[PDB]
C-alpha cells in the first residue's frame, strides 16, 4: 500500500494531540505516556502521522523549535498539516508564515471553531484561503467535528 508522510505543527495548546488521536486512534484518553507517530488509511492510502512539539515560531530558541525546524527540513514531509485555534488567528499565523517561507508544502486546519462559534467570532475560510494560497480546513477537534474533511484535504495535498 501506498504510504505519505505527514506532521502535525502549530503553536501550544491548539489541539495537537486531540487531533493526532482522531486521526490516528492513538491515546484513546491523553492529558499517559502519549505517542507521538500513528497512522491513519484513506481511500486506500496509508498516512503516517508525527506530532511536533508545540512551538510559535521556527527560530533557534528552544529545544523544541529546534526539534521541530530539523523534521521539516531533513525529514521532508509530504504534507505539513499546520493546526491554528480559529480564536487567535493573528497568534498562529506567525509560524504559519515562517512555514510557507521554508517551502513546506503546507495545509491549514482551523480548529476550535465552535469556541469561535460560541464567542463570535467569525472566520472567512475561502477568503483566508484566497489570500494565503493554502488549503485551509474548518474543524472542532474535540466535537469530532470536521476529521474526514481534514483526511479528505490531506489525501488531496500529498499529491499537490
Ligand atoms: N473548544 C475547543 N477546545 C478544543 C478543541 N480541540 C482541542 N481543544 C482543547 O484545547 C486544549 C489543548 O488540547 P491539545 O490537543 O492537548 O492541544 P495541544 O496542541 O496538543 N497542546 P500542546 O502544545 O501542549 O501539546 C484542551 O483543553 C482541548 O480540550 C476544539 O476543537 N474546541
Ligand atoms: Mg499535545
Amino acid at each position: 500500500m501506498k504510504s505519505y508522510e505527514i506532521a502535525l505543527i502549530g503553536n501550544p495548546n491548539v489541539g495537537k494531540s486531540t487531533i493526532f488521536n482522531a486521526l490516528t486512534g492513538e491515546n484513546v484518553y491523553i492529558g499517559t505516556v502519549e505517542k507521538k507517530e500513528g497512522e491513519f488509511e484513506y481511500n486506500g492510502e496509508k498516512f503516517k502521522v508525527v506530532d511536533l512539539p508545540g512551538v510559535y515560531s521556527l527560530t533557534a530558541n528552544s529545544i523544541d523549535e529546534i526539534i521541530a525546524r530539523d523534521y521539516i527540513i531533513n525529514e521532508k514531509p509530504d504534507l505539513v498539516v499546520n493546526i491554528v485555534d480559529a480564536t487567535a488567528l493573528e497568534r498562529n499565523l506567525y509560524l504559519t508564515l515562517q512555514l510557507m517561507e521554508m517551502g513546506a508544502n503546507l495545509l491549514l486546519a482551523l480548529n476550535k471553531m465552535d469556541l469561535a462559534k460560541s464567542l463570535g467570532i467569525e472566520i472567512d475560510v475561502d477568503k483566508l484561503e484566497k489570500i494565503l494560497g493554502v488549503k485551509v480546513v474548518p474543524l472542532s477537534a474535540a466535537k469530532k467535528m470536521g476529521i474526514e474533511e481534514l483526511k479528505k484535504a490531506i489525501s488531496i495535498a500529498v499529491k499537490d
